[PDB]
């Protein structure tokens, strides 16, 4: 009940949230066609460093989610992951370079990215083209569950916290939409989210992209937003 919500974020602003130990989320806001968003992004401390996932959705916003973990957290971010293209994931990578972090996407991501005239990662993520696929990257283990919000969306699961990051496949429960599909692949989405089920079945905690963390239950939800959207 605690979670920041929409209306309680000024957009240029961030707020971080205590999902577990070592584990943050980030939430940000920002306008896409005259409406305002809430974003997600995930913290993971890495010894004494921090891994970042996806940026703050914007140059203004991901300066200030740099300040933010400076005074909140004080440990250096040194990588980052985008999970996928869109400027939601990779708007700010710009900003995250120029203060020295290493910027790092699947070749997926990147090509998508480049195309779509978005910031480019600087690092390629191989070992993530197949539906299925699973890496190792500091405390955290990436996952490509097949097409759904996109073609390159990843997953991330943080094995010491059982927290299981979604990104834009994943769906808070109070959603009645299903976002921007312009690049969403509708009839994969839900057998990538059942191979997410099969592959993290002791998660926790899970964070979809936009809005709140719950449980398990958000990955049936999302299937089930997927099917109500195709229909
Ligand atoms: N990941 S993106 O598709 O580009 C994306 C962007 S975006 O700005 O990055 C991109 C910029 C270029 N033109 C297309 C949009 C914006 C809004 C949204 C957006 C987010 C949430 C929602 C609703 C909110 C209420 N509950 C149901 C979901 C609606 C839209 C998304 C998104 N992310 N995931 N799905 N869509
Ligand atoms: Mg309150
Ligand atoms: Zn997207
Ligand atoms: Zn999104």
């Amino acid at each position: 009940l605690e979670y920041p919500t929409v209306n309680e974020i000024p957009v240029g602003e961030v707020r971080l949230y205590q999902i577990a130990d070592g584990v943050w989320s980030h939430i940000a806001t920002q306008s896409f066609d005259g409406a305002v968003y809430p974003s997600n992004g995930l913290i993971v401390r890495d010894g004494d460093e921090l891994l970042l996932i996806d940026t703050a959705w914007g140059a203004k916003n991901t300066a200030a989610l740099l300040a933010e973990i400076e005074k909140q957290i004080g440990l250096p971010v040194t990588r980052a992951v985008s999970t996928h293209f869109h400027d939601d994931r990779v708007g700010g990578v710009d900003v995250l370079r120029a203060a020295g972090v290493a910027t790092y996407a699947s070749p997926s991501t990147r090509r998508l990215a480049e195309a779509e005239g978005n910031e480019i990662p600087t690092h390629s993520l191989e070992g993530l083209s197949s539906s299925g696929d699973a890496v190792r990257f500091g405390p955290v283990e990436l996952f490509y569950p097949g097409a759904a919000h996109s073609t390159d969306n990843l997953v991330v699961y943080v094995p010491s916290a059982n927290v299981l990051y979604g990104g834009c496949a994943v769906h808070e429960l109070s959603s009645t939409s299903a976002g921007n599909v312009a690049d969403a692949d509708l009839a994969e989405w839900p057998t990538s989210v059942e191979r997410i089920q099969k592959h993290y079945p002791e998660a926790e905690v899970v964070i979809p992209g936009h809005g709140l963390p719950g449980g398990l239950d958000l990955l049936q939800h999302t299937a089930n937003v997927v099917k109500a959207h195709k229909n």
